[PDB]
């Protein structure tokens, strides 16, 4: 089957790190520097043999015109309403980007307020976080280009959608609140860097700040508002309570739910906003999650995990901010995860479990945290939510794996509250009744019992003959929950497969517990729970090793490739998208530096004794038995993806083609796939998406030899 020959690359020899103690050659160091005539060069020769092997097999020409047809289906996400008007983000079916509408009323005529397509030909300019004032009459948006992290904040007068002159530069991984007087706009910023900002450098960034921006005026006389010089990883985003009293601060350091939880009364400031804010350390340090749900007075509602794994609801009073004197609102739930909360109507409180990875939706009584009604859910995950603490109406949005999913709003001043369907599309050609999805629960190494969806055409005999698409993240206490996609509905369709989703430890599923149990020296814990699904999927006979393929990206690309190495013999096919692969050098650019609260730091030698255990990039080992080769293997990146830097994938690609690829037993083809004007996937156009899903599919169809079924 392959008839290519891998590139020539340079290996550095002479590239030897020491990790206390232990010796590391890195002999692809040099594809770090994604500027050089080298890098690029690599790049160049990769991609010139990826792409014919994807564009071979016209199946995927058949898959790109199956996707482009039934992905065309009109998509809405939920309304929300801002001062006098209601808005929502709409795309006609094949949009490269959603786009903003605005009505004056439920029954009025909308009309475009604002649409990202015509900022480029190619659709690469999306918008990325934006904030309208507490009057709903102004808006901010932030602009990305090319998928890059980094964001351009303009802004717009609602009432007749009015271009202003205010520009915002330097800002990234930032909060977007404006004051409630209407005078202005916190926001983040970094301060100037040498080389370029725009998604294809690898710098790090550190002493991110708090500025305050006054409509009218040019940036260069914004107000710092706060800064943590002897601290650079710290990062402070801001918010105004409801009754724009109080801004607060939220202050992260890496990735756990954890923040320490400043304020500031505004009426207390000698002269308004000119300077650092008389900050009152509430929560001054970094051991448990504060989130704002709503304030009367002085007694603020906050959603935290502090000493509630599953999460739970208090009220601290500024007036009597003692632990000891909180009141649990709403306590912790013993299995399932409150994963967010909305105050609505003045005193209504709108509250999301997970309950067994499916979630469930309820309005409580901000005064005694009484539940009050249950808003009925099919299963599957709530994506959408709209109703502030002035609204008196709510919308929310729900999808699963079978259906687009449902839009539902519920008028809240109404005595029997009756929620109703808003908005619903089905997309024709995926008749949702042929197929079911069923969750079971296996035993990993450890014996925990791993949550796991699976998703196939009734009837199927479970006896191995099926092709199937196992994906898993794992990890930052994010939960893996039903979602739909035409994608993977097409694999079932089409391709005859069976999807599975295993909801693998380090992930949110089950709280905080969960999370702790995928990483750290545990992370090793995440590569078990995945192996056991696959495990699974195999025993059972939903599929066998040589018609298994598994997914993941970011730290669900780290996830698969690790696997790749560990258990070569249990896949047939692995796609790592933007994966981490370098995990000893990750903290050293861009944003990596927060991660290490999930992976750890090699700067430790406790550390770097895990991490050298599964870095996909210093575990590329020839399978020791004959019979056994690497499985198929495609990795996906982007030139501008600065959330995780492109050389992870480009060293890692190197090392498969040169320790597995030159073998004479490995016959399946180890590739990567590098794309330009893209990055680590938020924003992406939907010309982009379905290239990427077809490339996807096309590389299981050839080489697992699927025959396409019409």
């Amino acid at each position: 089957m392959l008839s290519f020959q891998y590139p020539d690359v340079y290996r550095d020899e002479t590239a030897i790190q020491d990790y206390h103690g232990h010796k590391v050659c890195d002999p692809y160091a040099w594809l770090e520097d994604p500027d050089s005539e080298q890098t690029k060069a690599f790049v160049e020769a990769q991609n010139k043999i990826t792409v014919p092997f994807l564009e071979q097999c016209p199946i995927r020409g058949l898959y790109k015109e199956r996707m482009t047809e039934l992905y065309d289906y009109p998509k809405y996400s939920c309304h929300f309403k801002k001062g006098k008007r209601y808005f929502y983000f709409y795309n006609t079916g094949l949009q490269n980007q959603r786009v903003l509408y605005v009505q004056d009323s439920l029954e009025g005529e909308a009309r475009v307020f604002l649409d990202p397509n015509i900022l480029s030909d190619d659709g690469t300019v999306a918008l990325r976080g934006y904030a309208f004032s507490e009057d709903g009459e102004y808006f901010a948006y932030g602009l990305s280009a090319s998928g890059s992290d980094w964001v351009t904040i303009k802004f717009m007068k609602v009432d007749g959608a009015k271009e202003l002159p205010d520009v915002l530069e330097r800002v990234k991984f930032s909060c977007m609140a404006w004051t409630h007087d209407g005078k202005g706009m916190f926001y983040n910023a970094y301060p100037q860097q040498d080389g370029k900002s725009d998604g294809t450098e690898t710098s790090t960034n550190l002493h991110q700040k708090l500025y305050y921006h006054v409509l009218g005026t040019d940036q260069s006389e914004d107000i710092l508002c706060a800064e943590f010089p002897d601290e650079p990883k710290w990062m402070g985003g801001a918010e105004l309570s409801d009754d724009g009293r109080y801004v607060l601060l939220s202050i992260r350091e890496g990735t756990d739910p954890v923040n320490r939880l400043w304020y500031c009364d505004l009426q207390q400031e000698s002269n308004g906003i000119t300077g650092i804010l008389k900050w009152v350390k509430l929560i001054d340090n970094f051991e448990g999650e504060y989130d704002y749900v709503t304030n009367e007075g002085t007694v603020f509602t906050f959603k935290t995990n502090r000493h509630s794994p599953n999460y739970r609801l208090i009220n601290i009073d500024f007036t009597d901010p003692e632990e000891s004197k909180w009141k649990v609102l709403v306590p912790e739930h013993e299995k399932d995860v409150l994963e967010w909360v909305a105050c609505v109507r003045s005193n209504f409180l709108v509250l999301c479990y997970l309950h067994d990875v499916k979630n469930t939706l309820q309005l409580h009584d901000l005064a005694t945290g009484a539940l009050l009604k249950i808003f009925p859910l099919e299963v599957g995950s709530v994506v959408g939510y709209s109703g502030q603490k002035k609204d008196t109406e709510i919308f929310y949005c729900f999808t699963s794996f079978l259906s687009p999913g449902i839009i539902y709003h519920c008028d809240l001043t109404k005595e029997e509250l009756e929620p109703r369907v808003f908005r619903e599309v089905t997309v024709k050609g995926i008749d949702a009744s042929d197929y079911q999805t069923v969750q079971i629960f296996y035993p990993s190494k450890d014996g925990t019992k791993i949550p796991m969806f699976i998703v196939h055409k009734k009837g199927i005999k479970l006896d191995g003959s099926h092709p199937a698409f196992l994906y898993g993240y794992g990890g930052f206490n994010i939960s893996i929950t039903p979602n739909y996609s035409v994608s993977r509905l097409i694999f079932v369709r089409h391709m005859g497969g069976v999807l599975a989703v295993a909801n693998i430890r380090g992930g949110g599923e089950y709280g905080e517990t969960w999370h702790k149990g995928g990483i750290l020296a545990n992370k090793q814990n995440c590569f078990d729970d995945f192996q056991c699904a696959a495990e699974y999927l195999i025993k059972e006979g939903y599929t066998s090793p040589k018609r298994l393929t598994i997914n993941g990206g970011s730290n669900g690309g780290l996830l698969v490739a690790t696997c790749a190495n560990q258990r070569p013999d249990l896949f047939g096919c692995v796609i790592a998208q933007v994966g981490v692969m370098d995990m000893l050098k990750f903290h050293k650019y861009t944003i990596g530096h927060a991660w290490t609260t999930d992976y750890g730091c090699s700067d430790s030698k406790q550390h770097f004794e895990w991490l050298i255990k599964y870095s996909p990039l210093h575990n590329v080992k020839l399978p020791e038995a004959d019979d056994i080769q690497y499985p198929s293997m495609l990795l996906l990146t982007a030139d501008h993806d600065d959330r995780v830097v492109p050389l992870h994938s480009l060293k890692f690609i190197a090392t498969l083609q040169y320790i597995v690829g030159r073998s004479r037993k490995q016959n399946n083809p180890l590739l990567i796939h590098v794309d330009t004007k893209a990055g680590h996937g938020a924003g992406m156009p939907t010309a982009k998406v379905i290239e990427e899903v077809s490339d996807m599919f096309a590389f299981i169809a050839r080489c697992l030899n699927i025959d396409w079924i019409p």
